């Protein structure tokens, strides 16, 4: 279980271990050195989206204090770490003019990594949108495609002679379903219109920033970060089995097939295909250039059964209940083996490059007591799932890295900052950062690499 | 006695001092939605995001009025009308809604004022006809107070350039529909549905206005200030108890939100049993700066509001459900035809509050049809025009004061969540040519208000 010395002894001596971080989620300084707002401000200030109404205002306050967590980083003997890029910052209005200054920060930031030996895992887009780009109709015009391919060229271009690897999006499927179609994250749709053409511009801003960022900077490895779901059937009679493989098309597949495969699911496009937007000739083309990498967000199991209820749109399906009794404090069921069946579907199923475990871990409420913060169960969680991956490394697959979300507890979306994620408790009203047991033996184990 | 056209009959029943004049909102005909330094307002990015607005239709080019403004003024001069009533597009003046004055933006508004005076039009200049900047959504938009400082700013500047030439400025028009549509209804920008959110909304757009009243008279003491209220003419199903108290929460809700803060300088108490915990924080000075005396308001009036009580467990003030038409006549859009709800609304609203001079500043109708042989045949457009005018004489004569009444619209344009589809104008646009025809609603009303000031 536990024991990391013996874990360890089951990693390759090069295998990368890593944190992991978003901009909106710990930087704050919102209108700080020319950032313009961007949707989740709008989010987090509306009424009704946001627990408590929090907003990103100050989070962490890494902009200030991107330094000290540097040096905490090192000091955790943490080899990579990933975060991702405020194109608010960067350029402001989504369009126009570039803002220097915002280009500035994280250029010292990769500068202060160069010279810690970290190496750097930057995400060009984790939904921080700009705000002025819903003019337009945000992420369902296909002109915010464009406004991306811009942006990734302009980050590039400043980065990409230090930046150890990219990744364009982050959790399609957040910024397409949960953002469009179920109204729980920014800008809050419901409407599977407007769903179906964020979900083809985001494939297709990603197609643009592949191309963009190889011009730029050829030498960085390029990938692509997805929260792939562990798709359960409730049970193995037809309904429930038929039911989970329409769920993987319209949950997985919307992303997996056309990038991975040049393609859309032929069975969602019978059902959805004639409410997207145009695809025009080369779109499928470009959305499925070769990745060097992936990354892969998994957190616990979706598991389904089949919706009968008449006039149910595609997928048609239903949660299913938890099989395991074991939950973190934000409700989710913990159930380490439905990553190992995860991992082995998507490579029997698609064509992928070399594969990072991006995100793994697990909501803990508990603070500072005697100047200590004793998460066992976040502990116990990091155990299981390494092991897992490790299992996985045995069995052949090429699973190179793993980054433990979250660097410290963040600004946690809806939920605002009531789920605690961090390796790193931070006490919000004084921004004192305190390393978790369960970091403690994190950095234990990730002290030993690379062997 | 002989035979007399309707429109002279109708005129001996209006004083010889009455105004008559047409009005637009600046998104619905501007166009021109990316020149000059304006940024997104919300009803851009609203049009945009599929789901919102008919067709996905959007203001990028509407009657293309930024570019042929000289063009509708001339045709208002050629009506003979004696007054314009337009709305300011706050995106241009302000494009990030805080932030540096775009004197550009300004500089339309003032050529436009100009062209007025030069054509002895008189000016009537609404600040606020929803096309909040998209920026300002960032701290919450409405939902914010800070939105409503970032109004009393873009009032004060609007103001200190047009003050010397407008005849009258109105602050807001519906705020009904900024609040409650907006916020609550979730059809129109932008497109909440969330109590919490609409109470915010509400009391800052109440807040605002009264800084633009302020703001107003700071700088231009000159100008007459009012407040443009489509106010709901509610009228219960029955006379039992229970319909008659569904009528006055209806009241409360839809109408006392709004007149109760500005005429009587608080909120209805029964809406406030119901929802004060969730309004947001109402400081010492609020209610007296949102209850300044103003020197006219608006009525836009267009269908009742036939309510009945409704029943359903649980249901959130003001509780009543819709109640059946009376007469079977309805506009293309659908609503009811119903010209005696005028009169009992502005004699409700006369004998609840202090008010200062009414003007009708809106009140038409949707028909659909277009041009055959150079001509637009809107006769069911005519007919509400001449019983609705009817009963606004009728109102001068019952001893209300109706000191004009403003056509709505001046021309086809865009209609919101409807898009381009339902036409309210008197003046037909042909969307491909751009051409403007006067429709025979717009020749009769011409030789109506022509004959005006006596
Ligand atoms: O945010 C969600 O609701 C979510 C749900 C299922 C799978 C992934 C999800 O997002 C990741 O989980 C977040 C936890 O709140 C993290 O903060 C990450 O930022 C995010 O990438
Ligand atoms: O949209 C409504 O449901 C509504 C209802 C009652 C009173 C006014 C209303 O909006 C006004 O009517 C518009 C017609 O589409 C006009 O174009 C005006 O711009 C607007 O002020």
């Amino acid at each position: 279980m536990t024991d990391h010395k013996a874990l360890a002894a089951r990693f390759p001596g090069d295998f990368l271990f890593g944190v992991a971080t978003a901009s909106f989620q710990i930087e704050g300084a919102t209108k700080v050195d020319g950032r313009k707002p961007s949707i989740w401000d709008a989010f987090c200030n509306m009424p009704g989206h946001v627990f408590g109404r929090h907003n990103g205002d100050v989070a962490c306050d890494h902009y200030n204090r991107w330094e000290d967590d540097l040096d905490l980083i090192k000091e955790m003997g943490v080899e990579a770490y990933r975060f991702s890029i405020a194109w608010p910052r960067i350029i402001p209005d989504g369009f126009g003019p570039i803002n220097e200054k915002g280009l500035d920060f994280y250029d010292r930031l990769v500068d202060g990594c160069k010279a810690r030996g970290i190496k750097t895992y930057a995400t060009l887009y984790h939904w921080d949108l700009p705000l002025t780009l819903m003019g337009d109709g945000g992420w369902a015009s296909r002109s915010t495609a464009h406004a991306f391919q811009r942006y990734a060229k302009t980050v590039m271009a400043r980065l990409g002679d230090r930046l150890d690897a990219v990744a364009t999006f982050n959790s399609p499927w957040c910024a397409v379903w949960l953002s469009h179609l179920y109204g729980i994250h920014a800008p809050g749709e419901r409407n599977m219109e407007a769903a179906l053409a964020a979900m083809h511009h985001i494939n297709l801003a990603h197609g643009f920033g592949v191309e963009a960022s190889r011009h730029v900077a050829p030498k960085v490895p390029v990938g692509l970060v997805l929260n792939a779901h562990s798709v359960i059937p409730a049970s193995n009679s037809d309904a429930d089995m038929k039911a989970a493989e329409r769920a993987f098309q319209f949950h997985n597949g919307a992303f997996f097939d056309p990038v991975f495969k040049g393609e859309y699911p032929a069975e969602m496009i019978e059902a959805l295909g004639s409410r997207m937007p145009v695809v025009e000739a080369e779109d499928l083309s470009i959305i499925s250039q070769k990745l060097d990498w992936w990354g892969l967000n998994y957190y616990t199991p979706m598991r389904v059964a089949d919706d009968a209820t008449e006039g149910a749109e595609f997928p048609a399906t239903k949660q299913a209940p938890a099989v395991s009794d074991v939950k973190t404090d934000i409700g989710w069921e913990v159930y380490a083996p439905a990553l190992h069946s995860l991992v082995e579907t998507l490579y029997e199923r698609y064509e992928l490059p070399d594969c990072y475990i991006t995100e793994n871990g697990a909501c803990y409420n508990m603070g500072v007591e005697n100047g200590e913060v004793d998460d066992q169960p976040r502990l116990d969680y990091y155990a299981e799932h390494l092991g897992i991956v490790a299992d996985l490394v045995k069995d052949g697959y090429p699973m190179r890295g793993y980054f433990a979300w979250s660097l410290m507890d963040n600004f946690e979306w809806a939920e605002g900052y009531r789920m605690r994620f961090g390796l790193v408790h931070v006490d919000y009203e004084t921004q004192v950062r305190t390393l978790k047991n369960s970091g403690k033996w994190y950095s234990a184990l990730a002290s030993g690499f690379p062997k």
